[PDB]
């Protein structure tokens, strides 16, 4: 049982290169508009306390070089929505998929299409951490790479990449340009809030381990939801809600293991550890598979 | 650790996926130029499957017996042949989305992206490592056969795997795009055991190089080893012996860190013989073996 990303082709067809001065990053080209991080308009000096409204009014359309492959797209208009720049271009992208912009909740997962110079380079699954960071793989030039889910033929864009933190984790916005978390697009070392573990996802992954034939961690003990949550909070796990328990119904039915029985197994793991044993190859409790993620793979 | 399995973007492969049906049996095919490639067991019924005579089954087939579809759109078959365990269906339309491509046969330890597909429609993409026993640990369900594995270098797609079967232990086996199985396996509905698997030594060494690159280098020592001496110890710990090709593909990381391959092998030999003694490498007490030297450079640089 492994992380599976959505097929990325519908997003690849939207990626372009956006350049301003000596800064180059990626843009997302949908219909006749290119979306990208606004910090592309900052110089080395600006980046420490950039007054974006002032920096933007001093820009003209021809300051923005947009390239789709070896084709320049002429910028005929520009505006800013929160931390994203929207460049109107003279050419519509015929590869534009059916799409929407969604703001994801902490604990939800999405696929990242990492891009450099407008060229897609890798795809992988991420979760929105409870502290609103993501543990991405992003290098210099990755900004403007997007995260997404696919439902039927519709692409739900939920993330655009802006920055790395001192700890090596990453932060960004939705496609309306609002950051996830308390972060700011200035060139400063920024710490996140204390992260917690996504409990409903650990439970989904334990169920996956069961479906795969792994059951050493199960027990006959039981727990109430409240008592489980007391232990969870003690170990910096997120609360489990009744909606989470409901969400885990299908996996419970399939394995014949009551949700609260799986909670008791997890409680024992938190308290006793894994004793060197492993679950699905991991020495650690994995929390970036959602219940939906497990089902889609069974 | 800072590392994760990263697949290649799948779009160039998505544009090549079709479905191939014989009767009520549908699996996936790969449409490149005017040829569709798919597992030959599409032509087997559930009565042929225990031991098909593929040569005889194919004689009874005609072009008009194959239903090839891109989505709901039928692609007319104008020729058919068999190459080892793959069927090649010549069609009357060259795929306009054909990328630059080659067919490569990979070695154990090498990683590749799989585009898992059902009824010609992609479901997901993930990275797999070819184990030393010539199996992969995929997520492959009924209908997944004909899904392919690939790597992408500079817009060229190197196709290396086409899916055919699941073994009793839940792991997966298949062919290259010339239809030759990886490993001793055969496309029959029989129980086939893989060899006992071993740890991918070359990828563990890549992992140790990655740790060094990131400043985590407590395990480095002042000694070296010969390749033979290392391989003899490695086999005692169920590690794969190193080949010359393995030494060669560690070259870039050895140059980047200035640590000779054989010196890193001596460090690994000490870890094997003495264990970790309660220490971690890149955050883990476990040595990772599914990142290749190329994967490391791709995620570090
Ligand atoms: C895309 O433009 C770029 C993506 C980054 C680069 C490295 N990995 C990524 O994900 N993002 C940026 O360049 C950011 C631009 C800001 C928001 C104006 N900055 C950024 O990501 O900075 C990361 C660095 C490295 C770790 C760190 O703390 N930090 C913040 C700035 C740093 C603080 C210490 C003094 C020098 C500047
Ligand atoms: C694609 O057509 C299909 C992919 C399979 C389905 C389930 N997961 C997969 O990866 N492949 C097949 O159906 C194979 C067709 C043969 C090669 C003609 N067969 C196959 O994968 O068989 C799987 C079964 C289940 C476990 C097992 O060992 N095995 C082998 C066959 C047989 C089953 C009955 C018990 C003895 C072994
Ligand atoms: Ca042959």
């Amino acid at each position: 049982f492994r992380k599976m990303a959505f097929p990325s082709g519908k997003v690849e067809g939207c990626m372009v290169q956006v350049t301003c001065g000596t800064t180059t990053l990626n843009g997302l080209w949908l219909d006749d508009v290119v979306y990208c991080p606004r910090h592309v308009i900052c110089t080395s000096e600006d980046m420490l306390n950039p007054n974006y409204e002032d920096l933007l009014i001093r820009k003209s359309n021809h300051n923005f070089l947009v390239q789709a492959g070896n084709v320049q797209l002429r910028v005929i208009g520009h505006s800013m929505q929160n931390c994203v720049l929207k460049l109107k271009v003279d050419t519509a992208n015929p590869k534009t998929p059916k799409y929407k912009f969604v703001r994801i909740q902490p604990g939800q997962t999405f696929s990242v299409l990492a891009c450099y110079n407008g060229s897609p380079s890798g795809v992988y699954q991420c979760a929105m951490r409870p502290n609103f960071t993501i543990k991405g793989s992003f290098l210099n030039g990755s900004c403007g790479s997007v995260g997404f889910n696919i439902d039927y033929d519709c692409v739900s864009f939920c993330y655009m990449h802006h920055m790395e933190l001192p700890t090596g984790v990453h932060a960004g916005t939705d496609l309306e340009g609002n950051f996830y978390g308390p972060f700011v697009d200035r060139q400063t070392a920024q710490a996140a809030g204390t992260d917690t573990t996504i409990t409903v996802n650990v439970l989904a992954w334990l169920y996956a381990a069961v479906i795969n034939g792994d059951r050493w961690f199960l027990n006959r003990f039981t727990t109430t939801l409240n008592d489980f949550n007391l232990v969870a909070m003690k170990y910096n796990y997120e609360p489990l809600t009744q909606d989470h328990v409901d969400i885990l119904g299908p996996l419970s039915a399939q394995t014949g293991i009551a949700v609260l029985d799986m909670c008791a197994s997890l409680k024992e793991l938190l308290q006793n550890g894994m004793n060197g044993r492993t679950i699905l190859g991991s020495a650690l409790l994995e929390d970036e598979f959602t219940p939906f993620d497990v089902v889609r793979q069974c």
